[PDB]
């Protein structure tokens, strides 16, 4: 099916409420996964990449891009780089 490619960002530390996309979905990822109220799954806003996998079909994607304590940096390479233009 479609590979629909979602990002969130969050501060890293912390817990993102990602709203489920879609009802009895698989989530697939090495991150934790856990099914909040009102249809949330919770998770610690870091450097990571997951995805939820619909009934329908739909791949939703998911990037998590973690705001470290200086969400700006510019460090000669971007906020952090290594997670955009890494070739």
């Amino acid at each position: 099916g479609p590979e629909l490619y979602h990002y969130q960002e969050c501060v890293r530390g912390t817990t993102v409420l990602l709203k489920e996309p879609c009802p009895s979905g698989t989530y697939e990822g090495n991150s934790p996964f856990h099914p909040l109220a009102d249809n949330k799954f919770a998770l610690t806003c870091t450097s990571t990449h997951f995805a939820f996998a619909c009934a329908d079909g739909t791949r939703h994607t998911y990037q998590l891009r973690a705001r470290s304590v200086s969400p700006k940096l510019f460090i000669r390479q971007e906020e952090v780089q290594q997670e955009l233009y890494s070739r």
